[PDB]
């Protein structure tokens, strides 16, 4: 049978889990909700009917017909074969495991068509954005820690901890006493207009809503055709018929009509109702977050909302905009970004000490001009705070590779059980 | 049967997405719309037939005949496999499933002998011109960046910010006062040349047009027949055979004639119109694409347009002449190179400030000549605009690897699945 | 069945298609004429008769006999089974898939010799001479380079831009004031004599004719023996048998004949017109492409006709000669030089400037002499066009891998699809 | 059946085509006619018998018996398993594809045992003579090259070129005006007396005279039977059977005599015709290699046979002396060795100029004299055959894996076709 090798044709499809090597290539390039959808929408129909299978071989054991016992055991075989072809429309039962596969087939293509257009396209722009998003936290605690010569009233902290700069840091250059102060006019980073850019040019989204369309219509079609067929089935499945078209139309030996019975609309009609009952399930799932403004409401780029200099999140959410598409890409995609695990802790200083009053920019002077005029001791205050929020970063940003989607192995289903007897 | 297994033999060929180790190498090779067309054209028919061969087996299954009941179990099979093979032409039931095979075979060349002639030339070709573009971008930017020290009207930025010339740059030499400036006379890039080179001399896509006309008779020449053979299988499939012929001629025993029909013509049938149907459709689509002038009418060298010092797009579309065809492949393409992102965000900072009259070539003097005498202050402004657009693809130049077309595994489709019974 | 298993094993020899890993090692080792000729020559016939081993199993349905109805189950069997072994001669239609089969391993070994014996010697040769080409093209402009100090007329370009000699170029050594000229006599190159070393001593070539030679006329017998057959299959499959021989020869109840057909002649014909009109479209293929000076007529060589100081293409075409088969592996293998892009360039600036009188060798300093003899301003002249030709060819010169021939996968065709019923 | 699967394990081991990532591993470690031989001797046989096995099954289809049509189903049956049991030596028809098995295995043995034993020991003893022998060509012409600024006559050619010593060759150390001259006592490299130490203790040439002779006897064997068992065929194929044997002595109701007749007589009739006509023009092209002193008479030792300073090929051919058999590998494995190619040219300029006295040794002095007293100019002539000759070898000569046979794939034949019916 035909039934269950498209099962394993597609399981290697949506089991990507590739192994990046690079710094940050996990790009899903498809919501969790729609691996789910597509799997169970077009999996499943093939499990079904791969059951069906096991057992509708044999056109004999498929219908089969009352004869006279003067008959012999060709003449009797000849009268099945004949009902069989020389067929309420009761061909629907012939065609039933054909209709199915073309559901499975259609169910297949508006995948298709989103990972050979839109999928390269959606890779590079959150590479991209991701990719910058570093350098942004990167210069920004390094123009603070190139501030820390500036702001010195313990001790002697002007400079010292000099058998090296930046010993544990960097082997290279020397530091002395601050002369230069961080004046800046071009607060604008190149991801300001990089939302701007996407905030217009509606290309993107029209292929996700015209792809995503096209299954739900294809859903509702399979779930009326169910329907109509199980209705069908549940009126009767016996009929006569006659073989008498032809030199035998005038043969007084053969009986006029016949007895037959289609066998295997029993296990039919119960493949049906597993499909109804599952696909109209699955409708509501389909149509609840056909919406825009649906889950994840909250915010992602709040965590750096303050960091640098500027201020994020100036808009809204609305529909046809080509927005909150790529943000909803960025949340299941901000798992691997250094940027976001170091921000996520500075908003829960906010207790005591940092409460109702917090900058969180410039923190590290806050405690370094109330202590003792004499004794400078500022080899722990002035590194600890400084590699540990930088050096996370900064390793391996040069490899690239592995785009590719799930080479994988033929671990799935193949070719069925039973061959013998 | 053999319907089957080209399938798994074609689905390794159209599935490339090929894991690229090198900076560039995702080279599609062939256009999004040819490799829908190439599938659906091909595989389907393999899928329709490779339900029909799961039954039409046993040939005495594929035709019966009625005959007297004193013939023994031997003799009536002796009347069925005479009349199977001793047979309006009745034939082309007999030879529908081979029919559809050679249409498949003969959809399947025009596409192997594009992969064995026309691939390898484009891949070079595309390479090149990409790997030479960014090369243009990052000279174009170092020579404004070269030409910083010149325009410098605030406090004293002559030369400052000399702990290390460009010490978050590189760790290499060092900077002063500027005495040089950039005079060019040789303004015409080796790119410029080359889209002239590919202005004439069509012998690329003579092997493209070719290759697609090929294609589109064999299409109406499998529409053609399956309407024949649609009105042929509707008429009737019943027909008169007589064995008398030879020692059995003068037979007083054997009756004179005998009922025969095949009972495989009403699957085949259905199999015809599902073929008709698609391909009708089908057709629009590669007629509506055949004409040069098709979809992607915008320029895709815009964004480069007035970038070094140059002007770019100063040619109109045409037909005949060897151009118009590297377009399509730029702009499949251009999906990753990192010249193309950074220069998408300048023509969207045309709002006031940049407005009505924009140069953005030397914008980094713009705002450095009105501020305080006093207090020079550079170290902001001079860099968090020159590493931040030229450090993002300087980065893995070396790699080449990895243009094999889809090795990947045989996860596909394999054998079929019933084997019992 | 046997039929459709070698063309796995050779489905994974002619699509190579290598993942070259080094600077060049695409090298193809065969014309794309050739890949084209043997899978057609060898996988349709094979791809024929997969379809005939379908059916023509349960040697009961090879060959059937008339019995009188007094015999029982086993005394008819046994009247098949005689006549089908003791049998115009009817016995090819008996051994015609066994016949086709030879004809395919025949058509095999030709291109399995040339493997195993004239595909390493070839590699090697079209290894060495690319290898050679781009140390000419790099040490034309290097010398260009060298030259570069030696004719300046405009301003102060002695000697100037020198914070480093070649800082974008390379980070070693200096440069000042030139004294040396460029006098050679040694203007013959490795590639000079090589051509010559091969314009004799005739042994690789001798291995391509036989070997070509060879294939040519199994096509023909092959194409004779199927024009035989389908006359003789177009005659009669019916004859009569008599199985008294022996103890049974005094036999009154057995009937002194009986009457038997062949019925899988019918097939068998329609297979052999498919071969037939195949092959006698393939040979003109073959005989066309026979003769050495076919198409490419154009010369290769011609883009280096006056680069570095000599000329090129000074012989004719001719036969026996070991040459102008070279010539055509570097055709399709020039696809990967670096030098090739750069050189196709140079002839297309023939336009008004450098038009009637083109030289093409020093055009540097062409235009450096009748400007301003104030204002030295050399940087941006004597540098876009230095490592705009060199910096391209100057990366990865040592990988060497990745020889195989395509390991590939198990992707192809694997056991048929029907094991029920 | 078990007939065509050592196939495929036989595929994987004659097809190494190893990859080779190291600078030369390219090793054959057999001749070319070994392959082809072994292939066609044990392929063959499995590829006929594979064609046998596919219709000699359903052993009631082996023999055929009449019976009296008194008899049942099961009683008929009976006569026929009873003599196909208790059956000239008409026997050798049961046996036959056995035989066919048992000479592919023993043909396979010899091949076996020289992998497992001679192929490590010949791997090693190439890999250190062709490691030895760039050796000595490179330091032959860094002698030469060492040797240069000794014979100046033009110019003021003593030192000059000096911003490096060898700024295209290597950046390191300098040079000046020579004082040393190159005096040798050490003519004799390594490779002279290891030709001399495989000129005696013959240990290796006996594996593999010992396994070929035993092949040639199995041959010969195989060769005899195929003619015995063609003239046992073409008498008879039918017998008569008596089963009253037992209790069944005395039985008044089976017939004394029954008729039986073997209907597989004919096809193994014809397939020992096709391996007794392959092995009969086998059988010649293995004598005609038997001797040592066949095709390749010329020299190979003749590139270097006055190239450092001494003689080669003062040795004549012989027969067991453990010589000539290195040379066979040498030729076959000297496709990977830069010095060859190098050496390649040096021959062909014995034209004019370098005509019936030629030297080839320090020729770079020739056209150096002759020229004017007064300017150097040396930079062209001192550089240009220098590194043109030694940096092609002087590159990745570390790697050393892939010593692996052909770990491949399992695309070769799997498993043969039908499985229905």
């Amino acid at each position: 049978a035909i039934a269950h090798l498209a099962t394993e044709y597609v399981f290697s499809d949506f089991l990507l889990k590739e192994p990046t090597e690079p710094k940050f290539k996990g790009l899903r390039l498809e919501l969790a909700v729609d691996k789910m959808v597509t799997c169970i929408a077009v999996g499943l129909p093939l499990l079904l009917i791969s059951l069906a299978f096991a057992q509708e071989i044999s056109i004999g054991t498929q219908i089969s017909c009352f004869s006279p016992s003067s008959f012999s055991w060709r003449q009797a075989a000849f009268v099945d074969s004949y009902c069989w072809a020389a067929v309420l429309p009761l061909w629907l039962h012939k065609f039933f495991p054909y209709i199915l596969l073309l559901f499975a087939i259609l169910l297949y293509l508006p995948p298709l068509f989103w990972r050979f257009a839109a999928a390269p396209h959606i890779c590079s722009d959150l590479k991209f954005i991701m990719e910058e998003l570093d350098k942004v936290y990167n210069r920004a605690i390094k123009a603070a820690k190139s501030a820390r010569d500036l702001d010195m009233r313990d001790g002697a902290c002007s400079v010292w901890s000099h058998p090296q700069f930046e010993k544990p840091g960097v082997t290279e250059n020397l530091g002395q006493s601050l002369w230069e102060v961080s004046e800046s006019h071009f607060k604008y980073p190149i991801v300001e207009q990089y939302l701007k850019t996407k905030k217009n040019s509606n290309n993107l989204i029209i292929k996700y809503i015209s792809c995503r369309l096209l299954t739900l219509i294809i859903i509702l079609l399979a779930c009326i055709y169910l329907g109509y067929y199980f209705s069908l089935s549940s009126l009767s499945d016996e009929f006569v018929c006659s073989i008498k078209s032809g030199i035998l139309r005038n043969d007084s030996t053969v009986p006029d009509q016949f007895q037959c019975k289609l066998i295997a609309v029993g296990i039919f009609q119960l493949l049906s109702v597993i499909n109804l009952v599952v696909y109209v399930l699955l409708a509501p799932v389909v149509v609840y977050t056909l919406f825009v403004p649906f889950r994840q409401k909250t915010d992602v780029l709040k965590v750096y909302e303050i960091l640098p200099t500027f201020d994020v999140l100036h808009f809204k959410s609305e529909g046809y905009n080509d927005l909150s598409l790529y943000n909803l890409f960025l949340e299941e995609n901000i798992s691997e970004v250094k940027s976001y695990k170091c921000l996520k802790v500075l908003e829960n200083i906010k207790s005591s000490g940092q409460g109702i009053d917090p900058m969180l920019l410039l923190t590290n002077l806050g405690m370094i001009k109330m202590d003792v005029v004499d004794g400078k001791t500022p080899m722990s205050a002035e590194m600890r705070e400084e590699q540990g929020n930088q050096t996370a970063e900064l390793q391996g940003m040069n490899i690239d590779s592995e785009t590719k989607a799930n080479n994988g192995e033929k671990n799935a289903r193949q070719r069925l059980l039973d061959s013998s007897c």
